[PDB]
């Protein structure tokens, strides 16, 4: 319901975020691509964060 | 008995009480709740955030709703 | 099974109880009532704590 | 193949075997098994409390079982 | 499809591991069995690990 | 739109890219991607160990795949 349009916004205005991982790791990058259980986050590289380890996924400034 | 989470939630966006989301990696969020649905709360501060209600612990209303 | 006893006990004679969290975190107060997704626990507001983020709901004397 | 949980807690239990209870966040747990089920174990010490499954790492007897 | 053969591997050939939770609590010993939900770990006695407790299950050793 | 685990595992397995796992607790794990399953990423360093992927975080390639 919301996730998809949340991220989508993101991702096709090409929005910087912040993604705080439960273990208090923020990670910071554009949002390649996701679906039901990962997201791909670029920065140098693409990595994969699986949503079950995400706690906020926060613009950098308001989308 | 059923259900709690939802009347809860509606309360607190529908008053607009400033709320602390506490995760449960311990990490405290502020805000208001602009909306949820059955995995995800949008917290409102200077920027909409994304919260997943799996990485929440408690939600602390700032005052008494209702 | 025994869930619900457990709370319900709490609940109907009013016990303070202290709820341990999995990120440490100790609150306390009364159980103000429950599902199978959350325990309301009420101190000087309701706060809502997600039963999955539960380790260990403790009475602050025999019950 | 299957299935090791409720036998491994029974025999705790029926043998009042004293335990300790590693939880996710890294605290430690002392008491004895009173019941369990699917879902949560009741653990006794000055009071009995409930700690929930998903929330334990590792259940420690003090002794061996048996 | 992974899970049963390696566990089944370090068992039978009875070699020492290191177990890793989420809390970041290292154990160490034999696996001395395992089903869908738990292993048991044997060092001095026979501890019951959950899975969803487990981070990395690490040989002491080439295996 | 569905599905991005498996083929981004595989390429990395694949091209044999060092990774960094980084783990729910904060640990981090470094190794090449031997194989995988839905649960288990097998990760080879001196030794393979297997890495429940209810634990992991983020994978982190150490350089461009493809």
């Amino acid at each position: 319901s919301l996730q998809d349009p949340f991220l989508n916004a993101l991702r096709r205005e090409r929005v910087p975020v912040s993604i705080y991982l439960v273990n208090g790791i923020k990670l910071q990058g554009q949002i390649e691509s996701f679906d039901q259980w990962v997201i791909l986050l670029k920065n140098t590289v693409s990595q994969m964060v699986y949503k079950h380890a995400i706690s906020t996924v926060v613009p950098s400034r308001p989308v």
